[PDB]
């Protein structure tokens, strides 16, 4: 049943942040979904199959997200505020979803099938900047999105809108 | 007061938490990685969130030496983009430990107010290393795509080339 796995599948993603990687167990997984522990074993063969399976949804829902900045976008310039505006809300609320993904970027380094993931993840990011810059730009517009991002969590002086505008716009050159 | 046996610890401690996380460490581990004996754990740390600390702590200053190495020969702006491209281009900076601690160090710097001290820490020297020869706004929009394009070089299924990582840094660098 598709409804029962996506809860399952968003209860792994819960799971590890609130418990980090290595504590997450079925048992947690069933409580934090309202389960029985019985369904876990039905719907993913091992815990790790699903902890791929949820890196997995978790990007896809990433990558929505990332889309939704733009889908009023119709030109570069245009794009350039997009990306200003994901920066800047970065800067004024941490979205929650970056320990996350800082965490995959260290697992992908020693599991494959996550690194597919993750290489799948980008691609799609590139896709949708490339849409607007040459792909070396795009390439180098979303790696300076998720620094300033990461930057932002333990950066003390603000950044204003247009500091980032500008930064923006000499990337985007 | 034993030096070299206290970082005997301190490096055991990070060994052990890429082994079984943060919520896993025990003296216990530690002592045996570190080849000391248990005591010498109640002698040198309070408790476990002490020893954590401190070995976070000492892991940004590995990571600051090795930034700073990257500009020995760097004395102007192009040097110091050629530096940060090698920086960049060698995946030494992001390698499998290396992103592991740091994501554990972002976790708890979440959680935990200290280890964001440390982490504040870490990312003001940084930026003052850039400062000789940036501006404050350019050398942090530096450091911040430093951060972007070094996660991307090791996961990109293929990476940028040298030349345009070159190309983008003097981008930022205006």
């Amino acid at each position: 049943d598709p409804q029962r796995r996506e809860k399952i599948i968003q209860a792994t993603l819960e799971a590890v942040k609130l418990y980090g990687i290595h504590a997450v167990t079925h048992r947690k997984i069933a409580t934090l979904a309202g389960v029985p522990l019985g369904s876990m074993t039905y719907y993913f063969s091992g815990i790790d199959e699903l902890l791929l399976e949820a890196f997995s949804s978790f990007t896809e829902i990433m990558s929505r997200q990332y889309q939704a900045f733009f889908s009023d976008v119709s030109d570069a310039p245009g794009a350039c505020q997009a990306i200003t505006d994901m920066i800047y809300s970065s800067q004024v609320a941490t979205p929650d979803n970056m320990e996350l993904m800082y965490q995959l970027y260290a697992l992908a380094s020693r599991k494959p099938l996550l690194k597919t993931v993750m290489q799948n993840w980008m691609q799609r990011s590139q896709q949708t900047l490339e849409q607007w810059f040459e792909p070396g730009t795009a390439r180098a517009l979303d790696a300076f999105i998720e620094g300033m991002t990461l930057h932002f969590v333990t950066d003390r002086k603000p950044l204003s809108r247009e500091e980032i505008l500008r930064m923006v716009e000499r990337v985007a050159g």
